[PDB]
């Protein structure tokens, strides 16, 4: 299973820059993920949206592809 | 005839970031595999699932496409 | 019909590199193929398994698939 | 009632690698099929009763399935 | 009970190198053991059957026992 | 006669990686022995049978002759 929190439940396209930051949060606890510096992803969905696999790593050479293919599933869905 | 440590056989979702370590502990001894960073995927299992063969070579340029057919194998079993 | 030689007459699981190099040389031989390069399956009867069918065409585009399928028929036995 | 070159009436486990292509060879002109490439096929008849339909389809996109019926017609005959 | 490949039922003082790398792989599986690397035992059946309980236990500080009182049972039987 | 768990009521011959470790708890509760590392009987069942007194005393100084003892009855059973 998958189950987002109450407030990201809403497609990605409408995350504020805040809900971009509880999803980073969020994630970390979830799968068990090295904390990132938040200060990385300053920016909402739809310009999330638009970060390759390759800008995740950058941002987080930890946890970087796991967001992006994250990311990826909560939309094939 | 793959078999498993018996404390990892359940699945990989259930898995925590302490037995993915020791997953990939094993898999190395187990298929003989260039040694690796016991700790090169700091993530629970349900991450680890998120991974592709292209995300476990980044990791990994020399064990990651077999770990992530064994990876694979462990799921269609 | 398809008789191993003596000492790969055991699962593949118990196959060691000289074992691997050895079912490759003698698969030429029985099946007529176009001789492989024994630097492609530098591993055991273990990592043997983990290898798909497009994996096996990757190192042989032209007997990669006889030899998984040979694989395939020496496992169902 | 269509009925083999001479030949190649013996079954198909006993054919050599020269049969095989004479047998595409048989198979395109009776068939009306397209060119079929003997480089595509180069094994004996041990393995040409390991290929599945897909790995005649992935020889010949066109004529693989198509010679994968004959084949089992030759068979079932 | 203790039921060995049709091919090493041979005696043990005839097993080759290959043999012994076979019989690790068979036991660790037989038994449920950790993995065993093939290299702590880079012999033939003439120099395992010299080695003491002690030997395999310094080879293999898991399972040389096991291996140990394996390799008797075989002897015995 | 005695209480042993569910998944030990099958001869020891029979038992899994997972039933020794649960019947070395299950011995300590009883006999109040001293918490032993599971760690340390890293097998199943048929190499449980195949150790001796020196084995287990071996694996564990402190208890290891009341493990072997208490075995040679549940097997006597």
């Amino acid at each position: 299973s998958i189950r987002l929190p109450a407030h990201l439940r809403l497609q990605p396209i409408y995350w504020s820059r805040d809900d971009v930051a509880q999803w980073l949060k969020w994630a970390e606890n979830e799968f068990s993920l090295r904390p990132i510096d938040s200060n990385t992803f300053e920016m909402n969905g739809k310009d999330l949206l638009l970060l390759t696999k390759e800008d995740f790593r950058y941002r987080s050479p930890h946890s970087g592809d796991v967001l992006y293919e994250l990311l990826q599933h909560i939309l094939k869905q």
